[PDB]
Order: C-alpha cells, then sequence, then structure tokens
C-alpha cells in the first residue's frame, strides 16, 4: 500500500527477531511486509511447533540454499537474494545477526540502492577467525541504518568511521521476544506440573559447546558437580543429544539418573525452566543471555564468556571446569546471588524503536 | 618449501598491476604463483596482443564468468573462486583494485582463513552509490594487509578502525608498470618515426567520456581548440571509434582532418605518444596519471578530477570545454608548465614492497 519492508533470514534467532519486529509492523496500516528465508521450504533445524509456538510467520520466498561452504551457500544467496530484491522493489531491506544470510542479504541490497538496515550491529569480538564477525563488520559497513543493541555496539562502529547519524541505539530485539514468550509460557507451559516442580525450587542446566563436550574429564568435573548440587537443589538438565551421546561414551550416564535428565524439550517449556529456575547453568552463549533477560542468575562453564558485560554486572559467573567440589561449591554461592538491577540490552521495546525509525 | 601466492584479477589494470607483482617474484626462490581470472579466456587476436605487448602471464584459470548483475557475477564469482581455493590452498590470496571481482575474492579467502592482500587499499570517493566504492571498503575491512597508494589512502585506513600494523604504504604498482612500459616502449615503438614527429614537439589528446563525446556543444569547444592548437604545435589525437562517430554526425569532421587525427593506437605505441608528448590533454582518470607518471603536463578537459593531487601538485589542470578560445590558450599555456618535483604515487618499486613482505623477508 506505501511501504514494503522485506526481511531477510536464515537462522532461528533471525526469525525470531524478525517476528518480533512484525508484531509492531502489523499494527500500523500500508506496511507491506515480505519475508524472504534464504534456506529450504521445510528445514528441519525448524518444526511445525517452532513455528506455531513462538509465533513466526510463514515466509513469502525461501530460496533453497544451505549446507555448502561459506563460498557455496553465500555466493548463491546473494545471486538469489538479488532476485527477490529485484521483484519485490521494496524500500527497506532488513537483515538480522551475523550469519552468510545477513552478509549476502546486505551486499544483494547495497548494490541495487535499495536502503538496508542492519538489526543488531556493531557487535564486535575482535577475531576475524570468526565467519560471525567478517559477517558483522561487512554488514555494517554496508548498510544505510545501524540498529545497535548496546553503547559498546554503538562505540564499536563509531571507532571504525561509521557516521553517528546511520547509528541508533535500540537494544536487543531478543529481549522484546524473551518477554513476549515468557508471558506465554506463564499462560500455557506446564512443565512445573508434569516434572513436579516450584517455581524458584530448580537449578537447570545446558551444556553442549565441544569445549566441555569433548574432554572427558571436564564432563566427569560438569557432571559430578551436578550430581553433588542435586542434593541440595533439584537440577534439571535437558541434554542436547550430542552430549548425552559423549557421556554414553565415557560411561558416565550414571552420573544423570541422580539429576532430572531430560530429553530436549518443547521451546515454551524451555522458557518457562529458564525463567522460574532458581539458578541457570551452561555454557551456550543464548542461554546467557535468557538468565539476564529473566532476571535468573547463571554461571558458565567455559573458562571463558563473550558477554563480559553480564559478569561486570554480578548476573553472570566464570566457573571453569577444573574439579567438582571447586564447581559445584560455586555453583551453590551463586544460586543464592543476584546482579545490579540495570538494563543492558534496551527496555524490551526495541522492535518499536526500530520500526518507528523505519515508517518514519 | 615455498609460499604460494595466488592473484585474483577481473580487469585490464588488475592484470597489469598482477603482471607487475609477477615480474618481481619471479626472481625470488620458493615462490609458487597462481593467476586466476574470473572472466573467459579469449581466443581472438586482439586479447592474445595485450597478453603480449603488456607482458601479462597467461592465467591458471579462467572462471568465464561475467555479463549480468551485481548479484549474479559476484556470488558466482565468490563460488567459483572459493572452489579454485580449496583445490590451490595458497599462503597468500592478492585482490587488486575495486571491482566485484576483487571483493569476490577477498570474501572466499577470508572465511577459510586465507590471508588475503589487497593490492590499493584506502582509496576513498565517499560516495556509496559508487558499486566500486562498496568494493573497495568491504574489501579493505575484509583484508589481512592492506597495501595503500598513498599517505591519503592510510588515513581513510585509519578513521575506519584499521590497525596499523596491517596497513603498508608501498605506492601505486600502476607508476611501476608505467615505466616498465615506458622503457619497452623507447626499445620497440616506431610510432614517432612513422608520424614524422619528435619527442617534445608534439600536444597528444585522448577523449573517450560520454559526457564529452555525446554533446555537441562540448565535443565542437575540443576540435575547435585542438585545431587552433595544431597551429603552434601539432596534435596527434587517437580518436575513440564512438568518439568518431559523433563527430561525424555532428558534422564536425572536418576538423579531424585538421589535426594528425589517428584511429586507436597499440598499447606500447600509445605509451610512446603520452611520453614523448610536450603536453597531453585528456578525460581519462588513467591517462591523467599516466601524464604525471611520464612527468608531462596534463590539462583534463572535464568539471573535476579524481586526482585531486595532481591538480595541487601542478602536473594536471581543469579546463571544462567551455569556450574553443579558452581551452586552446590553456593548452598553449599548461604546454611549458610542469608540476613540483615530488613522488604522490610511490618510487616505482611498490612491487617490490609487495613481494618482499608476502615472502616474509621484510620490506626495504
Ligand atoms: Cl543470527
Ligand atoms: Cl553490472
Ligand atoms: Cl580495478
Ligand atoms: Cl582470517
Amino acid at each position: 500500500m506505501w511501504v514494503k519492508i522485506l526481511s531477510v533470514v536464515g537462522a532461528r534467532p533471525q526469525f525470531i527477531k524478525a517476528a518480533a519486529v512484525s508484531r509492531v509492523l502489523r499494527a500500523s496500516p500500508g506496511v507491506r511486509e515480505v519475508l524472504v528465508h534464504t534456506g529450504q521450504h521445510y528445514d528441519d533445524n525448524m518444526s511445525q511447533v517452532f513455528f506455531e509456538e513462538l509465533e513466526i510467520p510463514d515466509p513469502d520466498y525461501h530460496l533453497g540454499i544451505g549446507g555448502g561452504t561459506h563460498g557455496q551457500n553465500t555466493g548463491r544467496m546473494l545471486e538469489a537474494i538479488e532476485g527477490v530484491l529485484l521483484k519485490e522493489k521494496p524500500d527497506w531491506v532488513l537483515v538480522y545477526g551475523d550469519t552468510d544470510s545477513t552478509l549476502a542479504g546486505a551486499l544483494a541490497a547495497v548494490k541495487l540502492h535499495i536502503p538496508v538496515a542492519h538489526v543488531e550491529a556493531g557487535l564486535r569480538s575482535f577475531n576475524r577467525r570468526m565467519p560471525e564477525e567478517i559477517n558483522r563488520i561487512l554488514t555494517d559497513h554496508a548498510s544505510d541504518l545501524l540498529f545497535a543493541p548496546t553503547e559498546t555496539a554503538v562505540q564499536n562502529l563509531l571507532r571504525e568511521g561509521i557516521p553517528e547519524n546511520r547509528i541508533h541505539l535500540v537494544g536487543d530485539v531478543m529481549y522484546d521476544a524473551a518477554l513476549h514468550y515468557g508471558a506465554k509460557a506463564e499462560r500455557k507451559s506446564r512443565i512445573l506440573e508434569r516434572l513436579g516442580l516450584q517455581a524458584k525450587g530448580y537449578v537447570l542446566a545446558t551444556i553442549h559447546r565441544a569445549e566441555n563436550t569433548d574432554d572427558q574429564e571436564r564432563l566427569r568435573v560438569i557432571l559430578e558437580a551436578l550430581a553433588e548440587v542435586h542434593q541440595e537443589v533439584p537440577v534439571v538438565f535437558p541434554v542436547h543429544p550430542r552430549t548425552r551421546k559423549r557421556a554414553e561414551a565415557f560411561g558416565l550416564g550414571s552420573y544423570l539418573e541422580k539429576v532430572v535428565a531430560l530429553e530436549p524439550v518443547g521451546y515454551l517449556d524451555m522458557v518457562m525452566l529458564e525463567k522460574n529456575a532458581r539458578l541457570i547453568v551452561t555454557d551456550s552463549g543464548g542461554v546467557q543471555k535468557e538468565a539476564y533477560f529473566y532476571r535468573v542468575p547463571c554461571v558458565t562453564v567455559r573458562e571463558e564468556t563473550e558477554w563480559v558485560e553480564l559478569l561486570k554486572a554480578e548476573w553472570n559467573y566464570l566457573a571453569a571446569p577444573q574439579n567438582a567440589k571447586d564447581l559445584a561449591l560455586t555453583i551453590l554461592h551463586r544460586m543464592r546471588t543476584k546482579g545490579v538491577e540495570i538494563d543492558l540490552y534496551g527496555d524490551g521495546r526495541a522492535s518499536q524503536k526500530i520500526s518507528d525509525f523505519l515508517r518514519k
């Protein structure tokens, strides 16, 4: 009708962010939306339940690309995305996060003189070996509008010579989504019932990174710690399939009967879990932020984390799997902590502010 | 034991820079060179001549890509190059200048953790609507090693957050190439013989650009002026084929009979003309640089140039083609001027520097 805003997405978090943006857009008449998924129409990365439960729109296009090298995936995505852009001639192109899809969308649009906005801009790990570091840098420098989630992000962009007037501090739209899904789980998740658990009466653990799941001592130290912690507090562990088959491969599948081990759980139930736990123990970077979003203290069993500002506001604590005694104690300590009451990633209406800056 | 150095080239200037680099590398031990052309293997005699005359190495690969959109060309180049990198496993990829080929080469390499060097880094037009400005920005950011041609390019790179330890001021490789092709012309070219001219005894003119060629007022001005200059000093005018069409159709064909008008000349003959000219008149960016390289005063018949530094150093001069008598006058004035004796684009050893670094042998 009056403005076309086309979203490119090719990973689950990008769909989640695009849907949070789209909740705001869909309430203004005369925004027409187009959703372009770079991947396979019925990719098994995702499920009926991911779409229904997390309220993800049906893409208008599926480009069918993935499973290649960075060159094959990115090259094909650049051609195919360009084609859709030429066909749809949208006013705005929104790209999200820092995958190959992000970069394809931006490079496709900028050569066509179609304005590109990068949702989640300015994040730097300062290690160009990560494909995602290259993706975010190049997306940032190709985009017209840079929607940063933090002040560090903003400063990262300025230090790189991007003009201030292309940079907008809007917060992290994954916080908005955490709140939306948070409310929804309270309304619908029953996983507390079926497990027979009490809000603020359990510890939740996820472990699925290499640095911990491969090495055998580490996975001892980790599961030996969770074992001992189960004694004081019910520990709930939804085990990445891959982390299960690594433990059954040092026979360690005995340190998993003391804890309520579970087979990976529905997305809403997992939110329920996260937001009602007294502590979350993990090596996932995503769960570290979800912890902060729901104001549940976090221990990070990793020897390194990426979200240093959660550490600095004492919502997250670094505890490297050395031995079980040392680790179970620091788990127990942190379980009775909290962090500073500061908003780190916006106020939960990043979507609003993005939308306002566009429909301008 | 060797270093393997793979060049990605897609336009003529890149081939020329690459071949500049390859002339230095061939004298060195334990170097393997791979040349990847992203375009087509051409059989014709024209292209054969370019490779022969300008001493361009025979590419190892021709990926056969071009002729589509930005996304098509770039995305296909990205995949085909990566395919080549996955087979050859070079220690370095060199990319050159600012075409889609440049950018595809860099993006291919960085995601495979193959170090990339951008020959000709840091140039900025500050206009992101230009596709080539996007290419150089993202290339420079994708790159491990930035071979900048000028101090201005260095500051451009520093201002965008790029660490000093990745930036090397080495000069313009095309300067090294101009010197080599200049020597070759002096050796081989008989064009001055044939035209019965003498060094410093003519003016060379080349008009290429649409804005001049496709406009009666502007081409009238230029041809009227060259014909007037030709009275004082012979004017040699290799006329673009398109340029001639327009002239005849506009009814200015007679003014071409009034200067030494030629059909387009060989690459080396053209080098010879430029370097032995008393003055050059042009609207070509390349030619303006070559005038400076050969230390011949230049006049740019255009409302602006890329190369402001040549204006500042008084090697080049803007004379917009508004008035035939004015452009004549300007030409005859500038023809006995020179610029400041200073290097702007290196000392003609940019190649050596580049080579020295990639071989981990240190820059001199
Ligand atoms: Cl992402
Ligand atoms: Cl094109
Ligand atoms: Cl080039
Ligand atoms: Cl790298």
